[PDB]
C-alpha cells in the first residue's frame, strides 16, 4: 500500500495526492509530473517505473540533455483532477510574466528511493504552485488532513513555504481563510523554541506554533535533511506532528482546540491548493517538496503513524548535485568563455563585478590574481563549490538580483546560499556549467561581457536564449596566478 491507500484504509481518502519522485497509490502508473525544456518550449510527462514505483528519472535525462528543464505541472494522483500547475498572482505579484510565480528547475532536488533515483521540486524565492479550482478538498469547517515530505535545511524567513488549503482568490481574505503546512523560520507570526525552522499552520493572517498567536515553546526546530510534516484540522482542533522521514516516528507538536482568536473558530476554508508560497500569493519563501497530499476528514494518530512507516520504507536519501569535470577543494583555476567569438576571455571581476576579461601570459599580476579563483568546498552544500578570489582572499562569487558580485563572506547563510554552485556538464559539451545552488534555475552567464546568474529565457534581459548554452559553458583551465 502507498500513502493514499493507507488514508483510504483509514476512513480520511486523499482528495490530491501530488508527487515528482513515486506513486502515492500502490495502483498509480499514470504521469506523475510534466517537464518543458528550454531549448524549444515542449514538454513531455515523467511517470512511475512500474504501478505504485519511482518516477522514471532517466526519461528526464535523456529529454533534458544539453539543455535546462522546468517542472510545468505536478499531477494529482487521486483523480480529482486537482494537478498544480504555475501559480497566478493574487495579493502580490510574482516575479515572472505578468506576474506569475517561476516554475521550478527539474534537477535541483535530486534524490534516491531505497537506491532510485528520482527528482524533488527545489523551490527558490519567487516559485510558487497552485490550483484554483480543486475538487474534493474541505471548505468552510471541514475537516482536512495532509502531509508533505520537505527538505528541513532548505528554508528562510519569508513568507511562506505553504503546502495546503488557501483562498481561490489569491488574496487574503481574512483569518480562517486558509489551513497548510509552513515550514521556514518566519517569527513575524508565530514561532517555536530554537533558532527553527519550525513546521506551523498558517490559517491565516497567522503561522500557528501552538494555541498563542506568537511563541508556542511546544513546537521544536526540525531540521532533519527529510522532515515529514503532517497538520491536520477539525471542528475546533487541529494538530502538528512532525518526524525525520527518514527514520522513526512523529512527534505531536500540538493538538488541541483553534487559537482563541476572531475568524479562526468556525474556519472558513476555501478549497484551493498551494504549493511554496502564501495564499495571499506572498512569494519570498524557499523550501523543498518531494510529496504529500491533501484528505476529506481528520486523521487519526494511528493512519498518519501508518504513513510514516511508509515513508521511511521509501527510504529517501541525497542524490547527487554534480556532473560534468567538477572540481577539489584547495584548487585554483581560471574559467574560459567557449562562446564563439570571445573565446579568449577568462572570467575575472573589476572591484565588485564579476565579469569576462582578455587576460593571457602578458597580463600583468593584479589581472591575472583576478582571473584566478580558488575552488573551496561550497559554502552552503558540500557537494557543490564556491569561488573564492585570489586577489581579494575572504571574497567569493555571489549572485545578488541575479548578478554576479565578489563580496566578503560575511559567515551567513544567506551569503553561503547566494556564493554556492553546483558544476555540471557544459550544456554545450565544451567544460563545465556552473549552476546556482539557490536558484537551480540559473546558471553562471555572461552576456555583453559581465557574469550573471541566468535562465535559459526569462524576464531579465541577461536571460536571453539567445546563445544560451555557449554563453553558460566555460573551461576548467590552469589559473594564471599559477
Ligand atoms: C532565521 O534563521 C537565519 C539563520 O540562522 C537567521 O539569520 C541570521 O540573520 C541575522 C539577521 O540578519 C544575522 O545576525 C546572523 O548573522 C544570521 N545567521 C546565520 C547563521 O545566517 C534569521 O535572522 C532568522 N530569522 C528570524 C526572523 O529569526
Amino acid at each position: 500500500m502507498g500513502p493514499c491507500d493507507i488514508y483510504e484504509a483509514g476512513d480520511t481518502p486523499c482528495v490530491a495526492a501530488h508527487s515528482t519522485t513515486r506513486a502515492l497509490y500502490s495502483s498509480f502508473s499514470g504521469a506523475l509530473y510534466q517537464l518543458q525544456r528550454g531549448s524549444d518550449d515542449t514538454t513531455t510527462t515523467i511517470s512511475p517505473l512500474t504501478a505504485g514505483g519511482i518516477a522514471d528519472a532517466s526519461a528526464q535525462d535523456t529529454f533534458c540533455a544539453n539543455t535546462t528543464c522546468l517542472i510545468t505541472i505536478i499531477y494529482d494522483q487521486s483523480g480529482n483532477g486537482n494537478h498544480l500547475t504555475q501559480a497566478p498572482p493574487g495579493g502580490f505579484d510574482g516575479p515572472d510574466t505578468d506576474g506569475y510565480d517561476n516554475l521550478a528547475s527539474a534537477i535541483g532536488a535530486p534524490v534516491t528511493l531505497n537506491g532510485q533515483k528520482a527528482y524533488g521540486v527545489f523551490m527558490s524565492p519567487g516559485t510558487g504552485y497552485r490550483n484554483n479550482e480543486a475538487t474534493g478538498t474541505a471548505t468552510g469547517d471541514e475537516a482536512e488532513g495532509m502531509y508533505a515530505v520537505l527538505d528541513g535545511t532548505h528554508y528562510n524567513d519569508a513568507c511562506c513555504f505553504d503546502y495546503g488549503n488557501a483562498e481561490t482568490s489569491s488574496t487574503d481574505t481574512g483569518a480562517g481563510h486558509m489551513e497548510a503546512i509552513y515550514l521556514g523560520n518566519s517569527t513575524t507570526w508565530g514561532y517555536g523554541a530554537g533558532d527553527g525552522p519550525w513546521i506551523m499552520v498558517d490559517m491565516e493572517n497567522n503561522l500557528f506554533s501552538g494555541a498563542d498567536e506568537g511563541y508556542n515553546s511546544g513546537d521544536p526546530s526540525i531540521s532533519y535533511r527529510f522532515v515529514t510534516a503532517a497538520v491536520k484540522g477539525g471542528a475546533d482542533k487541529w494538530a502538528i506532528r512532525g518526524a525525520n522521514a527518514a527514520s522513526g516516528s512523529l512527534s505531536t507538536y500540538y493538538s488541541g482546540a483553534r487559537p482563541d482568536y476572531s475568524g479562526y473558530n468556525p474556519m472558513s476554508k476555501e478549497g484551493a491548493i498551494i504549493l511554496g508560497i502564501g495564499g495571499d500569493n506572498s512569494n519570498g519563501a524557499q523550501g523543498t517538496f518531494y510529496e504529500g497530499v491533501m484528505t476529506s476528514g481528520y486523521p487519526s494518530d494511528d493512519t498518519e503513524n501508518s504513513v510514516q512507516e511508509n515513508i521511511v520504507a521509501a527510504k529517501y536519501v541525497v542524490g547527487s548535485l554534480v556532473s560534468g569535470p567538477s572540481f577539489t577543494s584547495g584548487e585554483v583555476v581560471s574559467l574560459r568563455v567557449t562562446t564563439p567569438g570571445y573565446t579568449t576571455r577568462y572570467i575575472a571581476h573589476t572591484d565588485t563585478t564579476v565579469n569576462t576579461q582578455v587576460v593571457d601570459d602578458d597580463s600583468s599580476t593584479t589581472l591575472k590574481e583576478e582571473a584566478s579563483w580558488t575552488v573551496v568546498t561550497g559554502l552552503a552544500n558540500s557537494q557543490c563549490f564556491s569561488f573564492e578570489s585570489v586577489d581579494t582572499p575572504g571574497s567569493y562569487i555571489r549572485h545578488y538580483n541575479f548578478e554576479l558580485l565578489l563580496n566578503a563572506n560575511d559567515g551567513t547563510k544567506q551569503f553561503h546560499e547566494d556564493a554556492t554552485f553546483c558544476p555540471q556538464a557544459a550544456l554545450n559539451g565544451e567544460g563545465t556549467s556552473l549552476r546556482s545552488w539557490s536558484y537551480p534555475t540559473r546558471y553562471f552567464r555572461h552576456y555583453e561581457n559581465v557574469l550573471y546568474a541566468a535562465s535559459n529565457g526569462g524576464v531579465q534581459t541577461f536571460d536571453s536564449k539567445t546563445s544560451f548554452n555557449n554563453d553558460v559553458s566555460f573551461e576548467i583551465e590552469t589559473a594564471f596566478a599559477s
